[PDB]
C-alpha cells in the first residue's frame, strides 16, 4: 500500500520566499518515502540550489527537481533547473525501524552556478552570495517498523463440543503491528478453506476489539455426526501479510503430529441423559449384578441416540460398565469415558 499525507513543519522562515506546500508518499512495501516540496519562488532565475539533510534512519535514493535527475553537489547540496511551480522530490530508504522521520531544506535560486561555500544559511546573507530567492523549513513524520513478526492464536488446545447441543469459544489473535488482515484470518482444516470433512457444522467469525481479534467459534453440533476428534486451525494474517502458521508448517504437523500455533483439537462428545424414571434398588452402594444391568439398561433407555456403533466395541455391555457403588462407565468409540455418578437417578426402594 502507498500511505500519502502532509508533514509536521517544524520550521518555516517567515522571510522565505519559495516553499508553497510539503507532501509524503510512502510504500509499505519498498519502505522508500518521497517528500514532494512544491516551489514558486518569486525570482526564479536559471538554477535551484536545494541543501537537504535527513535524519539517520533514511538513505537517499534518488533527488529530481522539475522532473530530472539533481546533479549532485549533514547536509548535500543538489542542483537543477529553475521553474515556477517547481517540484523538488527527495525519496529515500526507510530502514527497517522506522519511527520519526525528517527532514531539513535550504534552497536557493541564482542566476549563477550555485556552489555549497556560497549558499546563505540566512536571509541577510543572500543578497552577497546567490542573490536570489531563498527559503529555509524543516519537516518531520512518523513511519511504522518493518513488521517481520508472525500474529499470535491464542486458542485452547481442546474445543469440546457435543451431539445435540451448541457451543461456542473464542480464540484472541495479538500482533506486535496492532494491527491485521481479516479477510485472511480463518478457521479451517489442513487441506482446503473449508470446517472439514465430518465437521461440515463448524462456523466462525472474526472480530476486532481493540487491538485484538476476537475469533467466534460455533455452531450446532447434529446429534448423527461421528464421535472423536479432529485436528482443526486457526489461521490469522497481519497487515503486513505475516500468517501465524503456514500452509507447509500446517502440512508437516499434520504428517509429524506435532502442533503449530493456533492449533486445536475438536472433540466431539455425547451428553449423557439421565434416566426420567427412577432405577430402584436395594443398596445404591452395593449393587447386585441384575441391578447393574436395569443401571445400564436406563441408561441405554435414556439415550436412544447413544447407538451400538457410538460405543467401544459396539458393545453396551463393555462399553457400559456399572460399579457396585453405582458408578457407570461410558467408553466411547474414540476410547474416550463419561465416568457418572448415580445418585441422582439410582435410589432404594426402603421407604419409597
Ligand atoms: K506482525
Ligand atoms: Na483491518
Amino acid at each position: 500500500a502507498v500511505t500519502e499525507s502532509a508533514p509536521n513543519v517544524e520550521y518555516h522562515d517567515v522571510k522565505g520566499d519559495m516553499i508553497q506546500s510539503v507532501t509524503t508518499s510512502f510504500d509499505d512495501t519498498s519502505r522508500l518515502l518521497t517528500w514532494t516540496i512544491n516551489l514558486t519562488p518569486r525570482q526564479v532565475k536559471s538554477n535551484l540550489g536545494a541543501l537537504v539533510s535527513i535524519s539517520g534512519n533514511q538513505e537517499t535514493r534518488t533527488v529530481t527537481i522539475n522532473g530530472k535527475n539533481a546533479a549532485n553537489g549533514a547536509w548535500n547540496l543538489y542542483t537543477g533547473e529553475s521553474v515556477n511551480n517547481n517540484v523538488l522530490r527527495i525519496t529515500t530508504q526507510v530502514n527497517d525501524t522506522g519511527g520519526e522521520v525528517k527532514l531539513g531544506l535550504r534552497l536557493v535560486t541564482s542566476d549563477k552556478k550555485i556552489t555549497k561555500t556560497n549558499l546563505p544559511l540566512e536571509f541577510s546573507q543572500v543578497a552577497a552570495t546567490t542573490n536570489g530567492s531563498w527559503d529555509k523549513a524543516g519537516y518531520n513524520t512518523t513511519i511504522v517498523e518493518k513488521d517481520t513478526e508472525r500474529p499470535v492464536v491464542n486458542v485452547p488446545s481442546e474445543i469440546t463440543v457435543y451431539r445435540g447441543e451448541s457451543f461456542e469459544y473464542f480464540a484472541t489473535v495479538t500482533d506486535n503491528s496492532n494491527a491485521f488482515d481479516l479477510a485472511k484470518t480463518v478457521v479451517r482444516w489442513l487441506y482446503s478453506n473449508q470446517p472439514g470433512r465430518g465437521t461440515e457444522w463448524l462456523q466462525y467469525s472474526v472480530t476486532q476489539v481493540g487491538n485484538q481479534l476476537k475469533v467466534r467459534i460455533f455452531g450446532n453440533v447434529p446429534i448423527d455426526t461421528t464421535i472423536g476428534d479432529y485436528t482443526r486451525y486457526v489461521v490469522a494474517t497481519d497487515a503486513a501479510g505475516n500468517v501465524n502458521a503456514t500452509q507447509t508448517e500446517m502440512g508437516n504437523a499434520a504428517v509429524d503430529k506435532t502442533s503449530v500455533n493456533g492449533q486445536f483439537k475438536l472433540i466431539i462428545r455425547f451428553r449423557i441423559k439421565t434416566p426420567e424414571n427412577t432405577v430402584f434398588v436395594n443398596n445404591p452402594n452395593q449393587l447386585t449384578e441384575v441391578e447393574k444391568n436395569l443401571v445400564r439398561e436406563a441408561v441405554k433407555k435414556s439415550n436412544p441416540d447413544l447407538r451400538a456403533q457410538d460405543v467401544l466395541n459396539s458393545n453396551y455391555v463393555t462399553g457400559i460398565t456399572v460399579s457396585n457403588n453405582g458408578t457407570t462407565t461410558i467408553t466411547y468409540r474414540d476410547g474416550r469415558k463419561d465416568i457418572i455418578d448415580g445418585s441422582k437417578f439410582i435410589d432404594t426402594r426402603a421407604g419409597s
